């Protein structure tokens, strides 16, 4: 039998350094988690120990911290390398800094082939970009060969910066001529790498025939068999089986985001390439594993560069802001709260003629807040701290939206509630009350809002057929998250300051901040 | 027939200047109103067209503006003799700067006799004050004599700072033997001047043989006959009438309070005193009456001192901040929110060892809120503007209270709803809900505040058998407002800065506020 050892991680998200468990910034370094430093010493014990050995990522490097704003991946061609990763498909924020931010600091610099079968690229583009990225690689391991095909989410154009130049095809469409012309290349063992989400996975699995093994990203799939080591709850035992339409078992692995956990699958493989047998589960990256001492000073030497956006204490907070996807994805958070109030606040500082020009309401996509803040290191906030909390660069803008138009945005904040999805709106200037055991696009029992034209500012019921001065993130404002009723109804569109300004200003106005959650959202 | 026109005020509370007319400082000069400029000449056009007239003051000139901050009730003095007042009743707010600050300033400057029958003085004091207010005053009115007896309320030492030395006695009690003693004297016709409340003024009415008109205050009660001309909702009809218990029908008579409208009431005597008929209403005090040059230059004069306390804008607001009583004494109100948001945020300024230290929640007696101010002038907040809402010199204290004491404490706010009383409570950190129509002490049906032991803040049901950090004012700490569980019962007190210092720094530190009412108290 031939046995082969698959370690992976994918959205790492610019976790360069250990972080704490809620992988925001490590301040109690006894207890920290992560990191490529400690990555690194575990996949040379298991590189120690095996004999094939296999260390992929599935998209998501790019964007996250300050690593990544400073140095636009730069630090990922440069410590992907350092690990000796074997292979990274490309995920959708490879694309944020266009491709052009995609080409120079990583496609020419990694030691690595960088994979995507499903993106075609045309146009002036499709010269330059040629070899940069290749729609597999066959890979020596030991005595055999292993094909890794790679797929990116079709829907990268709504995420990220691809530009017009580069198409996104259906990946189960796109996938399946590859892993025909390896088979006809008589490779027997191959792997479908890539970043599209758990369901696309499993799809793949499916449905893409020749396909051995699925390893993901995206979606932050938390897979796990037996009891989990840490706060993350299993969505499916590891790996998660899926039987395809010809009938074979194909394991389905992720290991959740930001450098946590390495994914570490064994295959029993026979001479023919079928799966006999399959097992592992995701090694929480935790203190009890050392960080290794050169990766380390490395990382050290290129922090210098990043002390300076730690330097200056904007503000304090002498609460937890919860930032976390488990909280902004599922109910009102704090940290959500406090970025509304920002953008209320930094508007209504150049506001009233009456009851006009007064905006009085925030929405805000949870999943557009990437990160929490820890209050216990004295509660400081710098600029490195918020930086991952909004990393994308984004403004906060001024829109007009009828009643109507907005109690649709509330319903597709909760359309498909619970599976941990970025539309659940964050909230200022409304209350709002969900029924999830009423039907999609119905779930909205209540919903008032802080009239903006009366002298004394109270809720009163949103009126379907009235106009409201909304702040939100342009991300929003486009018809990102599907509000496509926001792009397509608005009865006016302005662009606002950048988001971390707003953010850090009001910040440092409050000195110190105290965010509760107080009852914006509540659930029936 | 002999024809007596009584014109009165009460609870002017140091508004010597015209006002908006929800009492605060005047911004828009055409429509202002009250004031004493414009009292003078109202009085001088009555006393010109009715040859027997008496001006009267029912008590609480003291307290309420800068005037008295600054001018400690020499501007009393000074303005009451400038528009020849024949006499006054001592009220509670004449106390507030101990016997001291009423001796000096006041009795020893009057130019009319200064009035209460039921202030019994004691001790060392006895000997100075002796004189200096008198149980009552004959007045020679035309050819007719007319007594005027004084009461004041039996609970100023509950309200102000009377000191030891002085015995404030049951007003019906007292009150009889000086009637009685008038009337041996031959005098047929008696006022009963006082200020201890619309209710009790009632009894004095029904109860105290001999009297004729009762001239009231303490509780600002407006009376109308005929469709009321301002926002102010009339209580009854002006006069009310009392049938006593001898058979004589009494007029009653208040004119709500800030000098906003000038009492008249015409009474019709025989020549045996007894009244044959009454009527009049009170005159409201608008811009169609002008103010008279002459008082309004020597205002004009005193104000000069007063001017550097508006010489500093301290911040802005954007709305209305609503301190009126018919919202502070009835529902959530906004200056309320903004005053308590100011008193967690002074002491959550130096805060957090953790679960404790946090002190999340606040109440504040609606009653010790004493103006609005108007967000019309570019919204300017300014000493002076505070100066009216929180006049008292007062301090937030920290207080740590069970939930059962805290529970009775917003039993107590309710428990008597719906007569404009002071111990309704505005709160931050908690959010209660009454139902009014259960009985006393048992009509709070939802009662929620923020945790304090948590890393974030949630509301959370109160505990009866818990401990609670709550920030609040001094008053309310000793038991003020009939707040008696919240003296006996506290298991910690400790004083806090000035009140009006933490609003200002608080306004300062915003730069631009915009309180909402928001939820925090709800009828079911
Ligand atoms: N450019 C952008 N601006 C604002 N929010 C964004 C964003 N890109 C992604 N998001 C938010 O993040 C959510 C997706 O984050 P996930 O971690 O589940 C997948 P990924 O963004 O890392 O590709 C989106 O649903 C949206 O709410
Ligand atoms: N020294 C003090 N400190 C704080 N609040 C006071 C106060 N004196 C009076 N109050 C508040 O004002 C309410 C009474 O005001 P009213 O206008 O009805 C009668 P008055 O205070 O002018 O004598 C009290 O119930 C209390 O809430
Ligand atoms: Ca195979
Ligand atoms: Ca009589
Ligand atoms: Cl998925
Ligand atoms: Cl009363
Ligand atoms: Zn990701
Ligand atoms: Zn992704
Ligand atoms: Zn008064
Ligand atoms: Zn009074």
């Amino acid at each position: 039998m031939w046995e082969l050892t698959i370690l992976h991680t994918n959205d790492v998200h610019s976790r360069l350094e250990q972080t704490s468990e809620d992988s925001s910034k490590c301040v109690d370094a006894s207890r920290c988690m992560g990191g490529v430093a400690r990555l690194f010493t575990k996949v040379q014990q298991i590189r120690r120990a095996e004999p094939n050995v296999l260390l992929l990522d599935a998209g998501d490097q790019y964007q996250g911290t300050i690593w990544f704003t400073v140095y636009k991946g730069a630090e990922v061609a440069h410590f992907m390398n350092a690990l000796r990763y074997d292979a990274m498909a490309l995920g959708n924020h490879e694309f944020d800094n266009g491709v052009e931010g995609l080409i120079e600091p990583l496609l020419k610099e990694a030691k690595f082939p960088i994979l995507s079968a499903n993106i075609k690229a045309k146009g002036p583009l499709a010269s330059q970009i040629s070899g940069l990225y290749l729609p597999y690689k066959v890979l020596p391991v030991g005595d055999e060969v292993v094909g890794i095909v790679g797929y990116t989410s079709k829907e990268t154009p709504f995420l990220s910066n691809p530009g017009t130049n580069l198409v996104f095809e259906d990946e189960i469409t796109a996938l399946q001529p590859e892993v025909d012309k390896l088979k006809t290349l008589n490779v027997n063992k191959i792997i479908a790498l890539g970043h599209s989400g758990f369901e696309m996975d499993k799809l793949i699995a499916q449905k893409v025939r020749g396909v051995d093994v699925v390893v993901g990203g995206h979606s932050n799939t938390f897979l796990y068999t037996g009891n989990p080591p840490s706060k993350e709850v299993p969505a499916g035992k590891y790996p998660f089986i899926v039987t395809s339409d010809d009938g074979r078992k194909v394991p389905v692995v992720q290991a959740y985001a930001f450098g946590k956990y390495l994914g570490y699958l064994k295959i029993e493989f026979d001479e023919r390439g079928n799966v006999i047998s399959s097992h592992g589960n995701p090694i929480l990256l935790d203190s009890s594993i050392p960080e290794d001492p050169s990766i380390k000073a490395d990382i050290n030497k290129w922090r210098i560069k990043l002390d300076d956006y730690s330097t200056q204490e904007l503000g304090k907070t002498i609460v937890y802001l919860d930032g976390s996807s488990q909280s902004c994805r599922f109910r009102e958070c704090n940290m959500g709260n406090l970025i509304c109030d920002a953008m209320i606040n930094n508007n209504l500082r150049h506001a009233d003629e009456m009851f006009w020009n007064h905006v009085s309401m925030c929405i805000l996509n949870g999943g557009g807040i990437r990160s929490p803040i820890d209050e216990r290191n004295d509660g400081t906030i710098t600029w490195e701290n918020l930086a991952a909390v909004l990393p994308f660069g984004g403004t906060f803008d001024l829109v007009q939206l009828k009643g109507s138009t907005l109690k649709k945005a509330f319903e597709h904040s909760v359309h498909r509630y619970g599976q941990s999805t970025g539309e659940f709106l964050q909230v200022g200037g409304i209350h709002v009350v969900y029924d999830l055991s009423r039907k999609p696009g119905d779930r909205v029992v209540k919903l008032d809002v802080l009239c903006t034209k009366c002298r004394v500012p109270s809720y009163d019921p949103l009126k379907m057929d009235e106009v409201y001065k909304v702040i939100l993130p342009n991300f929003l404002a486009n018809g990102g998250d599907g509000f496509q009723m926001i792009k397509d109804e608005l009865l006016r569109h302005d662009s606002g300051d950048q988001d971390i300004n707003v953010v850090s200003t009001y910040i440092s106005k409050m000195k110190v901040i105290y965010p509760a959650v107080e009852g914006r959202i509540k659930f029936s």
